[PDB]
DNA sequence: CAATCGTAGGAGACCTTTGGTCTCCCTGCAGAT
DNA sequence: ATCTGCAGGGTCTGGTTCCAGACCTACGATTG
Protein backbone atom coordinates (compact mmCIF):
# COMPACT_ATOMS: atom_id res chain seq x y z
CA UNK A 1 0.00 0.00 0.00
CA UNK A 2 1.22 3.44 1.03
CA UNK A 3 4.77 3.99 2.32
CA UNK A 4 6.41 7.10 3.80
CA UNK A 5 10.16 7.63 4.03
CA UNK A 6 11.58 10.53 6.07
CA UNK A 7 15.13 11.84 5.81
CA UNK A 8 14.80 14.12 8.84
CA UNK A 9 17.73 16.55 8.84
CA UNK A 10 17.82 20.15 7.65
CA UNK A 11 18.61 19.26 4.03
CA UNK A 12 16.30 16.26 4.13
CA UNK A 13 12.95 15.40 2.61
CA UNK A 14 9.84 13.28 3.01
CA UNK A 15 8.94 10.81 0.27
CA UNK A 16 5.43 9.37 -0.09
CA UNK A 17 4.72 6.31 -2.25
CA UNK A 18 1.15 5.49 -3.23
CA UNK A 19 -0.32 2.07 -4.11
CA UNK A 20 -0.77 3.09 -7.76
CA UNK A 21 2.99 3.58 -8.15
CA UNK A 22 3.09 7.37 -8.01
CA UNK A 23 5.51 9.22 -5.75
CA UNK A 24 5.88 12.62 -4.16
CA UNK A 25 8.94 14.08 -2.48
CA UNK A 26 8.95 17.33 -0.48
CA UNK A 27 11.98 19.20 0.83
CA UNK A 28 11.90 19.56 4.59
CA UNK A 29 10.35 22.94 5.48
CA UNK A 30 12.72 25.17 7.44
CA UNK A 31 13.03 28.67 8.86
CA UNK A 32 15.96 30.97 9.62
CA UNK A 33 16.40 31.76 13.30
CA UNK A 34 18.88 33.76 15.35
CA UNK A 35 21.07 31.76 17.76
CA UNK A 36 24.00 33.34 19.61
CA UNK A 37 23.97 36.35 17.23
CA UNK A 38 24.20 34.20 14.05
CA UNK A 39 21.60 32.75 11.67
CA UNK A 40 20.77 29.04 11.79
CA UNK A 41 18.38 26.93 9.76
CA UNK A 42 15.84 24.98 11.78
CA UNK A 43 13.00 22.72 10.73
CA UNK A 44 9.61 24.46 10.47
CA UNK A 45 7.35 22.52 12.86
CA UNK A 46 4.03 24.05 11.75
CA UNK A 47 4.77 23.44 8.08
CA UNK A 48 5.75 19.82 8.70
CA UNK A 49 2.49 19.12 10.53
CA UNK A 50 0.52 20.86 7.78
CA UNK A 51 2.35 18.80 5.15
CA UNK A 52 1.60 15.53 6.94
CA UNK A 53 -2.06 16.46 7.44
CA UNK A 54 -2.39 17.05 3.71
CA UNK A 55 -1.11 13.60 2.69
CA UNK A 56 -3.54 11.05 1.27
CA UNK A 57 -1.70 8.21 3.03
CA UNK A 58 -4.23 6.77 5.52
CA UNK A 59 -3.81 6.48 9.30
CA UNK A 60 -1.54 3.60 10.20
CA UNK A 61 0.68 3.97 7.14
CA UNK A 62 4.25 3.06 8.01
CA UNK A 63 6.65 6.00 8.06
CA UNK A 64 10.24 4.82 7.85
CA UNK A 65 12.60 7.41 9.32
CA UNK A 66 16.37 7.36 9.08
CA UNK A 67 17.81 6.83 12.57
CA UNK A 68 19.88 9.65 14.04
CA UNK A 69 23.51 8.55 14.59
CA UNK A 70 26.16 11.32 14.63
CA UNK A 71 29.85 10.54 14.88
CA UNK A 72 31.74 10.98 18.17
CA UNK A 73 34.02 13.39 16.28
CA UNK A 74 31.08 15.57 15.19
CA UNK A 75 30.48 18.72 17.17
CA UNK A 76 27.99 19.05 20.00
CA UNK A 77 25.84 21.34 17.85
CA UNK A 78 25.65 18.50 15.33
CA UNK A 79 24.52 16.20 18.13
CA UNK A 80 21.86 18.66 19.36
CA UNK A 81 20.51 19.35 15.87
CA UNK A 82 20.21 15.70 14.83
CA UNK A 83 18.39 14.97 18.10
CA UNK A 84 16.10 17.98 17.66
CA UNK A 85 15.24 17.13 14.05
CA UNK A 86 14.62 13.47 14.98
CA UNK A 87 12.30 14.33 17.89
CA UNK A 88 10.38 16.93 15.87
CA UNK A 89 9.76 14.44 13.08
CA UNK A 90 8.90 11.47 15.30
CA UNK A 91 6.29 13.39 17.28
CA UNK A 92 4.84 14.98 14.11
CA UNK A 93 4.51 11.54 12.48
CA UNK A 94 2.99 9.92 15.58
CA UNK A 95 0.58 12.82 16.11
CA UNK A 96 -0.49 12.53 12.46
CA UNK A 97 -1.40 8.85 12.90
CA UNK A 98 1.53 7.12 11.17
CA UNK A 99 3.47 4.09 12.43
CA UNK A 100 7.09 5.18 12.84
CA UNK A 101 9.84 2.68 12.04
CA UNK A 102 13.43 3.90 12.51
CA UNK A 103 15.90 2.54 9.93
CA UNK A 104 19.69 2.81 9.92
CA UNK A 105 21.25 4.41 6.87
CA UNK A 106 23.43 1.28 6.54
CA UNK A 107 20.28 -0.83 6.15
CA UNK A 108 18.79 0.82 3.07
CA UNK A 109 22.24 1.51 1.60
CA UNK A 110 23.19 -2.18 1.81
CA UNK A 111 19.80 -3.10 0.34
CA UNK A 112 20.53 -1.10 -2.83
CA UNK A 113 24.24 -2.01 -2.88
CA UNK A 114 25.35 1.57 -2.16
CA UNK A 115 27.83 1.07 0.68
CA UNK A 116 31.47 2.20 0.41
CA UNK A 117 30.76 4.23 -2.72
CA UNK A 118 33.31 6.80 -3.86
CA UNK A 119 30.46 9.21 -4.72
CA UNK A 120 27.66 8.26 -2.31
CA UNK A 121 25.42 11.30 -2.84
CA UNK A 122 25.71 11.12 -6.63
CA UNK A 123 25.01 7.38 -6.46
CA UNK A 124 21.91 8.02 -4.36
CA UNK A 125 20.49 10.44 -6.94
CA UNK A 126 21.26 7.95 -9.71
CA UNK A 127 19.54 5.07 -7.89
CA UNK A 128 16.52 7.19 -7.00
CA UNK A 129 16.26 8.46 -10.59
CA UNK A 130 16.15 4.87 -11.88
CA UNK A 131 13.55 3.74 -9.33
CA UNK A 132 11.48 6.92 -9.81
CA UNK A 133 12.03 8.17 -13.37
CA UNK A 134 9.29 10.79 -13.09
CA UNK A 135 11.47 12.38 -10.38
CA UNK A 136 14.55 12.60 -12.63
CA UNK A 137 14.03 16.35 -13.09
CA UNK A 138 13.66 16.76 -9.31
CA UNK A 139 17.04 15.07 -8.76
CA UNK A 140 19.26 16.89 -11.30
CA UNK A 141 21.16 19.05 -8.76
CA UNK A 142 23.78 17.84 -6.30
CA UNK A 143 21.78 19.44 -3.47
CA UNK A 144 18.92 17.04 -4.31
CA UNK A 145 20.66 14.07 -2.65
CA UNK A 146 18.40 14.56 0.39
CA UNK A 147 15.34 14.03 -1.83
CA UNK A 148 17.02 10.94 -3.26
CA UNK A 149 17.75 9.53 0.20
CA UNK A 150 14.13 9.96 1.30
CA UNK A 151 12.92 8.25 -1.89
CA UNK A 152 15.36 5.37 -1.38
CA UNK A 153 14.28 4.90 2.23
CA UNK A 154 10.67 4.72 1.05
CA UNK A 155 11.68 2.38 -1.80
CA UNK A 156 13.36 0.11 0.75
CA UNK A 157 10.21 0.10 2.87
CA UNK A 158 8.07 -0.78 -0.15
CA UNK A 159 10.44 -3.55 -1.26
CA UNK A 160 11.32 -2.03 -4.62
CA UNK A 161 14.18 -3.49 -6.65
CA UNK A 162 16.62 -1.79 -8.98
CA UNK A 163 16.59 -3.21 -12.55
CA UNK B 1 -7.20 32.01 30.34
CA UNK B 2 -5.51 28.62 30.46
CA UNK B 3 -1.71 28.42 30.70
CA UNK B 4 0.53 25.40 29.99
CA UNK B 5 4.13 25.17 31.18
CA UNK B 6 6.45 22.42 29.93
CA UNK B 7 9.77 21.38 31.47
CA UNK B 8 10.76 19.10 28.60
CA UNK B 9 13.65 16.97 29.84
CA UNK B 10 13.58 13.37 31.02
CA UNK B 11 12.83 14.27 34.65
CA UNK B 12 10.54 17.12 33.65
CA UNK B 13 6.81 17.67 33.76
CA UNK B 14 3.89 19.52 32.17
CA UNK B 15 1.79 21.90 34.29
CA UNK B 16 -1.70 23.03 33.29
CA UNK B 17 -3.31 26.06 34.95
CA UNK B 18 -7.07 26.63 34.59
CA UNK B 19 -8.92 29.98 34.73
CA UNK B 20 -10.70 28.83 37.90
CA UNK B 21 -7.37 28.65 39.76
CA UNK B 22 -6.97 24.88 39.74
CA UNK B 23 -3.75 23.23 38.57
CA UNK B 24 -2.51 19.88 37.31
CA UNK B 25 1.07 18.68 36.96
CA UNK B 26 2.10 15.46 35.22
CA UNK B 27 5.52 13.82 35.18
CA UNK B 28 6.95 13.46 31.70
CA UNK B 29 6.11 9.95 30.40
CA UNK B 30 9.17 7.92 29.51
CA UNK B 31 10.27 4.47 28.38
CA UNK B 32 13.47 2.45 28.67
CA UNK B 33 15.22 1.96 25.32
CA UNK B 34 18.31 -0.02 24.31
CA UNK B 35 21.14 2.14 22.88
CA UNK B 36 24.68 0.84 22.22
CA UNK B 37 23.98 -2.22 24.41
CA UNK B 38 22.94 -0.16 27.48
CA UNK B 39 19.56 1.04 28.76
CA UNK B 40 18.58 4.70 28.41
CA UNK B 41 15.48 6.62 29.42
CA UNK B 42 13.67 8.42 26.61
CA UNK B 43 10.47 10.42 26.45
CA UNK B 44 7.40 8.41 25.45
CA UNK B 45 6.03 10.13 22.34
CA UNK B 46 2.70 8.29 22.23
CA UNK B 47 1.98 8.92 25.92
CA UNK B 48 2.83 12.62 25.61
CA UNK B 49 0.44 13.04 22.68
CA UNK B 50 -2.25 11.06 24.50
CA UNK B 51 -1.76 13.26 27.57
CA UNK B 52 -2.06 16.47 25.52
CA UNK B 53 -5.18 15.20 23.77
CA UNK B 54 -6.81 14.58 27.15
CA UNK B 55 -6.25 18.10 28.46
CA UNK B 56 -9.21 20.42 28.94
CA UNK B 57 -7.14 23.43 27.85
CA UNK B 58 -8.69 24.53 24.53
CA UNK B 59 -6.85 24.92 21.21
CA UNK B 60 -4.88 28.14 21.08
CA UNK B 61 -3.86 27.95 24.74
CA UNK B 62 -0.29 29.17 25.18
CA UNK B 63 2.24 26.50 26.15
CA UNK B 64 5.41 28.02 27.58
CA UNK B 65 8.35 25.63 27.17
CA UNK B 66 11.77 25.91 28.77
CA UNK B 67 14.36 26.61 26.07
CA UNK B 68 17.07 24.01 25.58
CA UNK B 69 20.57 25.33 26.33
CA UNK B 70 23.23 22.82 27.47
CA UNK B 71 26.65 23.91 28.68
CA UNK B 72 29.65 23.64 26.32
CA UNK B 73 31.26 21.26 28.81
CA UNK B 74 28.26 18.90 28.80
CA UNK B 75 28.68 15.72 26.80
CA UNK B 76 27.52 15.24 23.24
CA UNK B 77 24.86 12.81 24.50
CA UNK B 78 23.49 15.57 26.72
CA UNK B 79 23.34 17.86 23.70
CA UNK B 80 21.53 15.24 21.60
CA UNK B 81 19.01 14.40 24.33
CA UNK B 82 18.12 18.01 25.17
CA UNK B 83 17.61 18.64 21.45
CA UNK B 84 15.54 15.48 21.04
CA UNK B 85 13.29 16.16 24.06
CA UNK B 86 12.78 19.77 22.94
CA UNK B 87 11.81 18.78 19.39
CA UNK B 88 9.51 15.99 20.57
CA UNK B 89 7.67 18.36 22.90
CA UNK B 90 7.44 21.29 20.44
CA UNK B 91 5.95 19.15 17.69
CA UNK B 92 3.60 17.41 20.15
CA UNK B 93 2.33 20.78 21.44
CA UNK B 94 1.91 22.27 17.97
CA UNK B 95 0.14 19.17 16.67
CA UNK B 96 -2.21 19.33 19.67
CA UNK B 97 -3.26 22.89 18.83
CA UNK B 98 -1.27 24.86 21.39
CA UNK B 99 0.68 28.09 20.84
CA UNK B 100 4.30 27.36 21.80
CA UNK B 101 6.39 30.07 23.46
CA UNK B 102 10.01 29.25 24.38
CA UNK B 103 11.24 30.74 27.66
CA UNK B 104 14.78 30.77 29.01
CA UNK B 105 15.20 29.42 32.53
CA UNK B 106 16.85 32.72 33.47
CA UNK B 107 13.61 34.53 32.63
CA UNK B 108 11.27 32.74 35.01
CA UNK B 109 14.00 32.35 37.64
CA UNK B 110 14.64 36.11 37.64
CA UNK B 111 10.88 36.77 37.74
CA UNK B 112 10.54 34.84 41.01
CA UNK B 113 13.85 36.05 42.46
CA UNK B 114 15.46 32.60 42.29
CA UNK B 115 18.81 33.36 40.61
CA UNK B 116 22.15 32.64 42.30
CA UNK B 117 20.63 30.39 44.96
CA UNK B 118 22.73 27.94 46.96
CA UNK B 119 19.87 25.40 46.74
CA UNK B 120 18.10 26.09 43.43
CA UNK B 121 16.06 22.89 43.22
CA UNK B 122 14.87 23.15 46.83
CA UNK B 123 13.94 26.80 46.29
CA UNK B 124 11.92 25.89 43.20
CA UNK B 125 9.93 23.31 45.15
CA UNK B 126 9.39 25.84 47.95
CA UNK B 127 8.22 28.59 45.58
CA UNK B 128 5.93 26.23 43.67
CA UNK B 129 4.46 24.97 46.96
CA UNK B 130 3.65 28.54 47.98
CA UNK B 131 2.09 29.40 44.60
CA UNK B 132 0.19 26.08 44.40
CA UNK B 133 -0.49 24.95 47.97
CA UNK B 134 -2.76 22.14 46.85
CA UNK B 135 0.33 20.63 45.16
CA UNK B 136 2.39 20.70 48.37
CA UNK B 137 2.21 16.90 48.82
CA UNK B 138 3.29 16.46 45.18
CA UNK B 139 6.43 18.56 45.78
CA UNK B 140 7.85 17.10 49.00
CA UNK B 141 10.56 14.87 47.48
CA UNK B 142 13.80 16.25 46.08
CA UNK B 143 13.04 14.45 42.80
CA UNK B 144 9.89 16.60 42.46
CA UNK B 145 11.89 19.67 41.40
CA UNK B 146 10.98 18.93 37.78
CA UNK B 147 7.29 19.27 38.69
CA UNK B 148 8.09 22.51 40.53
CA UNK B 149 9.92 23.97 37.53
CA UNK B 150 6.99 23.22 35.22
CA UNK B 151 4.56 24.85 37.66
CA UNK B 152 6.80 27.91 37.99
CA UNK B 153 7.08 28.28 34.21
CA UNK B 154 3.29 28.17 33.95
CA UNK B 155 2.99 30.57 36.91
CA UNK B 156 5.35 32.97 35.14
CA UNK B 157 3.26 32.78 31.98
CA UNK B 158 0.08 33.45 33.98
CA UNK B 159 1.64 36.41 35.78
CA UNK B 160 1.28 35.01 39.28
CA UNK B 161 3.23 36.59 42.14
CA UNK B 162 4.70 35.23 45.35
CA UNK B 163 3.20 36.62 48.61
C1' DC C 1 12.69 3.68 45.72
C1' DA C 2 15.16 8.16 46.71
C1' DA C 3 19.25 10.71 47.08
C1' DT C 4 23.81 11.78 45.78
C1' DC C 5 28.14 12.37 43.16
C1' DG C 6 31.23 13.34 39.07
C1' DT C 7 32.33 13.69 34.29
C1' DA C 8 30.72 14.95 29.85
C1' DG C 9 30.47 9.80 27.03
C1' DG C 10 28.64 6.62 19.40
C1' DA C 11 25.65 3.84 17.34
C1' DG C 12 24.06 0.27 14.34
C1' DA C 13 23.81 -4.16 11.38
C1' DC C 14 25.74 -8.36 10.09
C1' DC C 15 29.88 -11.62 10.34
C1' DT C 16 33.84 -13.70 11.82
C1' DT C 17 28.76 -15.31 15.15
C1' DT C 18 27.55 -15.53 22.69
C1' DG C 19 32.22 -11.29 20.91
C1' DG C 20 34.26 -9.29 16.44
C1' DT C 21 34.27 -6.32 12.43
C1' DC C 22 32.87 -2.69 9.67
C1' DT C 23 29.82 0.68 8.41
C1' DC C 24 27.22 5.28 8.70
C1' DC C 25 26.51 10.32 8.85
C1' DC C 26 25.29 15.22 10.67
C1' DT C 27 26.13 20.82 11.48
C1' DG C 28 28.19 25.17 10.92
C1' DC C 29 30.66 28.31 8.52
C1' DA C 30 33.51 30.03 4.85
C1' DG C 31 34.95 30.07 0.14
C1' DA C 32 34.58 30.36 -4.88
C1' DT C 33 32.27 30.87 -9.42
C1' DA D 1 22.60 30.01 -6.27
C1' DT D 2 24.84 26.04 -6.18
C1' DC D 3 28.94 23.69 -5.00
C1' DT D 4 32.78 22.76 -2.28
C1' DG D 5 35.87 22.22 1.67
C1' DC D 6 37.00 21.55 6.53
C1' DA D 7 36.50 21.14 11.52
C1' DG D 8 33.39 19.75 15.03
C1' DG D 9 31.77 24.78 17.58
C1' DG D 10 27.06 27.70 23.91
C1' DT D 11 23.34 30.29 24.65
C1' DC D 12 20.24 33.72 26.58
C1' DT D 13 18.52 38.27 28.86
C1' DG D 14 19.05 42.82 30.16
C1' DG D 15 21.81 46.26 29.33
C1' DT D 16 23.22 48.31 24.72
C1' DT D 17 25.93 48.93 19.70
C1' DC D 18 29.42 44.48 22.91
C1' DC D 19 29.21 43.84 27.68
C1' DA D 20 28.21 41.19 31.88
C1' DG D 21 26.15 37.79 34.18
C1' DA D 22 23.19 33.99 34.27
C1' DC D 23 21.46 29.07 33.15
C1' DC D 24 21.53 23.88 32.93
C1' DT D 25 21.25 18.80 31.03
C1' DA D 26 22.68 13.37 30.53
C1' DC D 27 24.75 9.21 31.88
C1' DG D 28 26.87 6.44 34.91
C1' DA D 29 27.54 4.89 39.47
C1' DT D 30 26.99 4.28 44.59
C1' DT D 31 24.87 4.54 49.20
C1' DG D 32 20.83 4.10 52.36
MG1 LIG E 1 19.67 12.83 6.08
MG1 LIG F 1 14.19 20.77 33.19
Amino acid sequence: GWVIGVNPDIGGAIAVLSPDGSSQVFDNPFVHIVVSEVIRKRLDTKSIIQLLRGLDAPPGTTAYIEKSSPFPTDGKQGWWSTGFSYGLWIASLVASGFSVVPIASQTWKAYFGLMRSETPKDDSRQAASILFPDKDQSLKLKKHHGRAEALLLAAYGKGLVLP
